[PDB]
RNA sequence: GGGGAGCCCUAGCACAGGUGCUGCAUGGCCGUCGUCAGCUCGUGCCGUGAGGUGUUGGGUUAAGUCCCGCAACGAGCGCAACCC
C-alpha cells in the first residue's frame, strides 16, 4: 500500500534549500530535488503508526495542522472524521505556556454560544450586536477544529517543517513527543518520530492523513470511505 | 449702700491687621503640548542580565479605530459610547 501508492504520485521537493538530516533519509538531489528513500520512510512509518495504533486503542489528542491553504482543506475534514482538534488557521504563539489565555477565550466561548441563543437580540444596540458577531467569527475561524481540546494534547502531527517548527518549538519545550511531516528545507531531529516527504504535494498528504485516520480506526473501528481531496486535488 | 454681667471712655497690657518680597516654596487652579493619539498593565517568551516583544510591515480611519502577517492572547486612560 504505502510504498506503491507513495512513489506513484509523490516523494520529495524544494530546490537545494535542504536540511542535513534530510539528506541521510534521502537518495538524490538530482535535477533540483531530493528524492525520498521510501524504505526508511516505511521504517519510521512502522514506528510512528505503531504509536498511532496503540494510543488510538487507548484514546488521546494530536493535531491536524496545516496553517497553509493546501493541507488546510484536507486536514479540516480529516478532523471532522478523526475527532481531534486541528489548526488550519495561524497557530498562535502562546497555547503551550499560556494554557490559561486560550482557556479564558474558550470558557468565554461557551458563554458566547450561550448568549447567541438568548433574548439579548433586540436588546443591546445593533452595532454592538455587529461587534459580538465579529468576535464570533474570530474565535470561530481560528478555533475551528481546536475547540474541544480539553486537557493536554500529547503529540502533534502537522505539516511543513519551518513555520510548523514554530509549532514544533512550543510542543518541544513543554516536553511533548513530536509526530509531524517535513519537506527538504528544515530539520527533523527536533522531532522524535518524523515523517519525510513533499509538503507541496496534495495527494501525498491526503493519502497519509486519510489512512492515518483509518489507522485510528484500525485501532478503533467503523471503516467507512475516503472523501477528502480527490476532486479538490488538481483543479 | 455696693459689686457684677451685656455695655461705653481713656491710658496701658496680649495682639490684630497690610493688595509688601517669594507661583523655582505650594494647594487648588488654569496656559500649552493637541481629539494630538498615544500611554499602558494581566499570562508567557527572547537575552546572563538591564531590557525587548506586545504597539515594528501592508491598506485605512476623526484615533494604536480597524483589517492581513504576529511570542503572542487579555485590559487600562483614552477612542468610542448612554445626558443635552
Amino acid at each position: 500500500v504505502k510504498e506503491l501508492l507513495e512513489a506513484g504520485v509523490h516523494f520529495g521537493h524544494e530546490r537545494k534549500r535542504w536540511n542535513p538530516k534530510f539528506a541521510r533519509y534521502i537518495y538524490a538531489e538530482r535535477n533540483g530535488i531530493h528524492i525520498i528513500d521510501l524504505q526508511k520512510t516505511m521504517e519510521e512509518l512502522e514506528r510512528t503508526f505503531r504509536f498511532i495504533e496503540d494510543l488510538a486503542m487507548r484514546g488521546g489528542t494530536i493535531l491536524f495542522v496545516g496553517t497553509k491553504k493546501q493541507a488546510q482543506d484536507i486536514v479540516r475534514m480529516e478532523a471532522e472524521r478523526a475527532g481531534m482538534p486541528y489548526v488550519n488557521q495561524r497557530w498562535l504563539g502562546g497555547m503551550l505556556t499560556n494554557f490559561k489565555t486560550i482557556s479564558q477565550r474558550v470558557h468565554r466561548l461557551e458563554e458566547l454560544e450561550a448568549l447567541f441563543a438568548s433574548p439579548e437580540i433586540e436588546e443591546r444596540p445593533k452595532k454592538e450586536q455587529v461587534r459580538l458577531k465579529h468576535e464570533l467569527e474570530r474565535l470561530q475561524k481560528y478555533l475551528s477544529g481546536f475547540r474541544l481540546l480539553k486537557r493536554l494534547p500529547d503529540a502533534i502531527f502537522v505539516v511543513d517543517p519551518t513555520k510548523e517548527a514554530i509549532a514544533v518549538r512550543e510542543a518541544r519545550k513543554l516536553f511533548i513527543p513530536v509526530i509531524a511531516l517535513a519537506d527538504t528545507d528544515s530539520d527533523p531531529d527536533l522531532v522524535d518520530y518524523i515523517i519525510p516527504g513533499n509538503d507541496d504535494a496534495i495527494r501525498s498528504i491526503q493519502l497519509i492523513l486519510s489512512r492515518a485516520v483509518d489507522l485510528i480506526i484500525q485501532a478503533r473501528g467503523g471503516v467507512v470511505e475516503p472523501s477528502p481531496s480527490y476532486a479538490l486535488v488538481q483543479e
